C-alpha cells in the first residue's frame, strides 16, 4: 500500500501590514 | 509507493502594525 | 513493505492583517 501522509507543510508567512492608525489628538490653543 | 502530501502547514502570523496616523486637526483661536 | 511517508505539505495561508497603527501626531497650535 501506499505510505503514509506526510507532514503538516510549513506555516504560511506573516500576513500583511495593518491600517494606518487614527488622526492625532488637537493642536495646542492659539 | 510514497504516501499523500501532508496537509497546509498552519496560518501564518498576523502582519506588522499599521503605519502611524495622519496630523491631527489645528488646535482653535486664542 | 508499506510505501514511504508522503512530502511535507504546502506552506499555510498567510496570516491576517496586523493591528492598526498608532494615532497620529499632534496637529498644529491654533
Amino acid at each position: 500500500p501506499p505510505g503514509p501522509p506526510g507532514p503538516p507543510g510549513p506555516p504560511g508567512p506573516p500576513g500583511p501590514p495593518g491600517p494606518p492608525g487614527p488622526p492625532g489628538p488637537p493642536g495646542p490653543p492659539g
